[PDB]
């Protein structure tokens, strides 16, 4: 429209009809210029990176993308709340995002001096990558994100992507991509931008946790009619053989036969942090469970999901079998335990095994009258028929969607990280401030224009998604688990801001309160 | 609409129709950034307080608000006496505010010089909590009102509250709230807010006094057909007793029986403004009528409604049963009494007991041959049915409405400060400037940004309120008491502006001077 | 419950522009009396005017659930607050509506203003604490007056040049226009309904 005109308003509320809820989140944005207008060749040798595990080829653009994809962005603290005591189930539904009172600014440098002002003719262009021609990288767990509290004022992280390498090197089958070759919008201050997109149908996240657990689903009153083997010799001494065969029943109910079996496994080391309980070496990266990709070792960060602890032991946590946040003002390397979230997967202990042991006992030879029984014990074990398990927790400050990596196969592609897995997740949104050359030279040169304005812009950006709800139909008597606030006194209150104006997250907080039968 | 037309006019009338007055008034005020744009827990701990009767917990916010809650604000000198003079009641019926030419403007300092320039398009932005959902804070009363003086230009309050509090900590119960996550317009220069009220039905407010008193209700040339017992003794010296009884009537009127009696009482301390009269000790907070809610002692400071001193003991005011407002140029703290205004309720002396009385006398025990009869004075007496009273005075330097606080029971919920309380009553406008970040670093960093221009908007706000108004219907014979200017000669004109251009108001005008049968 | 209190309910940032009287004496010796004002504000938020003020009070004796804290008397009916009807003596069972005990001190208990429930097979008759459950009340502490607390203080005389300013504890408050006030709160084991007495008149008949 023009200049003195608002392009669009400040919307930020929850709204919470019978199934469905709809969020809405305004922020303010800075965008500065990124890599001076250049696309740039980047790889581990040109950061200095040594370790083949961590060899990368790739590039970081002039451009820069939105991130909303961690609940904490669409969901106040009291609305997550809200969410996890009442409802079983949420799913994602629609999303809207718009782009508007955009202001570019000029920069002048004197002499350590700069003065700031309006450029009023200049134009920031934005398009979304709608077709996914684009390495995606929003499912990475990475920052940039919409900050939870909706006064703070943030920056849009530089977009970049990594293709085929081998070392440092590149191979033909790497791809470079221009973001410039795609069609994008121009706004000035005064044009605003939005777009409209449709979550494809997606399960409900399972927020409750089973009131049950799969080796106690028989009736305890009754006993069943299958027989099992009981006693293999009759007694002490030479050449005591029999089969004993017993009902399974109320009194031994490890024997019992039954339909289902837990989850898959792949075993996690198991750390203490009661310090002193560790071994005394370093076994970080050594003692670590990882797979292996064309001969570089990726950690298994997150588990297959898996129980963290058994009962009683929440202090054993699996080595990076769960997911760990930072506290507010927690530094960059090597920081101690105090000053970070360790979430705990407690909740699917029911059908799922625990993190840190084996998931059973297999038999590794015939017994014979010259050989006794010989068991082993499975580490890791794969997909079973009659397998049952549940999926990762997800969290307010967890990530929402991944993008389904396009492959010939998958199995239960629902994101390690956990949330949402999309052949056709949320688009991605790149931004960029174009470029504004300085005063060219008055006799002609072919080179391309190295010296430009300084430049940056700023706006606001709301994004809205409706979330589908299913409600809790339980018969239970007893009162439920919630998420409370406790009343105890304190010198700040949780979820709020601080003395000085910061606002900070004092609590991971999973969605599994309620229950339900298994 | 854009940057070279007015987005509205001054309008500052008043409208004098037969039953109603439509006052408008339009000022010129600035919004400063408040808190760097941040959100602060602050405390009695952050301000140093020690008393526990002053500890408190609670936020300030980046965002301002409009308070036109006095009736200088609405009503002139000259209107005020029309409406007093003429009418005995009114009451508020409509609203409607308007923000309009809005100007944001960059304040740029080099070394000790500082350039203001406008900063076309920055924003602000603007909400009306409309459901009541934030702490309402114009029911308390503070500065920051829109100025009685149309021409003096006024900067916009901070707004903060207060949560529940244990000392200077605060509880699990207390609540934070964040403005940003409400929808609010936003606005360039050239656009403009308005917003529609509906007070809800109120009582008129009595500008009346009686002109008669609650204990002179008869007739005085007829008895009563009521006796009342006279004479309990027949005469000095030993078993004289009787019964005697005696019509009350004309000769005896404290006696006789009446249907009515004065409204309730809490005692105030008695203060001389003749200042050898009081007593040579500080009595000013351990003298004083309090009341106690958690362990905190909070001052009675408005009386229910008392009338101020007996007749001809005008010097007497009750400690803090009334209103003191200050004179223009009237310091902080310590100041004599002079360079204050004490309001007295003196007009409400027919139904009110005197605030520094007891309400009157009991009987403490049963009398007999053995016993002599025994009374005690009642120093607080709460309603009893029967009882009859007038609510305070409302001032032109006083509040209009207030919040009633959203609660199971209240009793007559008139302001105890004066004016018209409300379950909705007008709601709060809130009002920010929206930062603008400074330059952004071209290396991305997850933290938010502290870095901003320096801003600061202005612009013109019109309040029109409309008024409903009770015809004065008096049978009255002789000439009324009407509030006036006094003829004599003076250096300066009352409700003028000084040699030096300064506005003030030189004393403080009730409304009760008409009168009515009681 | 509230999450606020009525004390509280002012904008901490601002003054009033209400003055208020802080200082009676200019200082020791004979002769010093003055008025002087100030302007009630944030730094002293218990002498600002407001415009409502707590519900009504009729007080209880406080008890400790630490029974060495208690008194070594029986005071149980002798120390109760009661009501008078035609000679009878009737305990106040429950309070008007009151805050059973001030923050941090949930170890006191009204006499009798609260509701007391008994657990599963409780005795009769002389059961001991642990065998019965004490409802409190504390949520309303924000909106009204401590069961076990004087409402306030009254000014009991005229002070003079001769006599000092004296005041005295209120100990019941009757309804005073202004003030605000919650109902007891109800319970999964306490009643629903009560029938209003038929009567002229009544005031605010929650039961
Ligand atoms: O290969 C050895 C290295 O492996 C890395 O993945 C690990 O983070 C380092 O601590 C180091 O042990
Ligand atoms: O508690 C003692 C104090 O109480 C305050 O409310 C009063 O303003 C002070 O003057 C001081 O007397
Ligand atoms: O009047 C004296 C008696 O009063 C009763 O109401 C009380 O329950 C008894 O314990 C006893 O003290």
């Amino acid at each position: 429209d023009g200049v003195g005109s608002s392009s669009g308003n400040w919307h930020c509320d929850s709204q919470w009809l019978g199934d469905r809820v709809i969020t809405t989140s305004t922020r303010t944005w800075a965008l500065p210029t990124y890599n001076n207008h250049l696309y740039k060749q980047i790889s581990n040798s040109t950061s200095g990176g040594s370790s083949n595990d961590n060899a990368y080829f790739g590039y970081s653009t002039p451009w820069g993308y939105f991130d909303f994809n961690r609940f904490h962005c669409h969901f106040s603290p009291r609305d997550w709340q809200r969410l996890i005591n009442n409802n079983w189930g949420f799913r994602p539904k629609r999303l809207n995002f718009k782009l508007f009172n955009i202001q570019v600014k000029e920069v002048t440098d004197n002499n350590g001096v700069k003065t700031i002002a309006n450029n009023l003719t200049s134009t920031v262009q934005v398009f979304t990558d709608s077709d996914y021609q684009l390495p995606y990288v929003l499912g990475s767990a990475h920052e940039g994100c919409l900050p939870p509290f909706p006064a703070d004022v943030f920056m849009i992280p530089q977009y970049g992507y990594l293709t085929l390498n081998d070392g440092s090197q590149a191979v033909g089958r790497s791809s470079f991509y221009c973001l410039e070759y795609f069609p994008s919008q121009m706004l000035r201050t005064g044009n605003n931008f939005q777009f409209s997109y449709e979550f494809e149908n997606v399960p409900f996240h399972s927020s409750y946790a089973h009131s049950q657990s799969l080796d106690r689903l028989m009736n305890p009153l009754i006993d069943q009619y299958l027989y099992y083997l009981s006693k293999t010799i009759n007694g002490s001494g030479q050449n005591q053989q029999t089969l004993k065969f017993s009902v399974a029943g109320p009194s031994n109910m490890a024997v019992q036969g039954r339909n289902y079996i837990p989850g898959p496994s792949y075993r996690q080391q198991r750390v203490s942090t009661t310090v002193t309980q560790n071994n005394n070496s370093e076994f970080a990266w050594p003692g670590a469970s990882s797979w292996a990709l064309n001969g570089r070792n990726s950690l298994m960060n997150p588990g297959p999901a898996m129980a963290s602890h058994k009962e009683g032991e929440d202090r054993f946590f699996p080595l990076s079998g769960s997911l760990i946040f930072g506290k507010q003002g927690t530094g960059r390397d090597n920081v101690d335990a105090d000053k970070v979230m360790i979430t705990n997967e407690e909740e699917i202990k029911t059908t799922n095994p625990v993190a840190t042991e084996s998931y059973g006992q297999v038999a590794t030879n015939h017994q014979s009258a010259q050989a006794q029984a010989q068991t082993g014990w499975v580490q890791n074990q794969g997909i079973l028929p009659g397998m049952v398990w549940q999926d990762r927790d997800v969290y307010l400050q967890g990530p929402i969607w991944a993008k389904i990596p396009h492959t010939d196969g998958n199995f239960h592609p629902s994101p390690l990280m956990g949330g949402f897995g999309m052949k056709h997740p949320p688009p991605q949104i790149l931004i960029k401030n174009t470029p504004v050359p300085a005063d060219p030279p008055t006799a002609f040169n072919k080179d391309k224009l190295n010296s430009f304005i300084t430049q940056y812009s700023t706006g606001q950006v709301s994004v809205e998604i409706e979330w589908e709800l299913q409600k809790e139909n339980s018969k239970r008597w007893n009162p439920e688990i919630q998420y409370t606030s406790n009343y105890y006194k304190s010198n700040n209150v949780e979820f709020a801001v601080n003395t000085e104006g910061v606002y900070s997250e004092p609590r991971p907080i999973g969605t599994r309160y309620l229950t339900r039968n298994l």
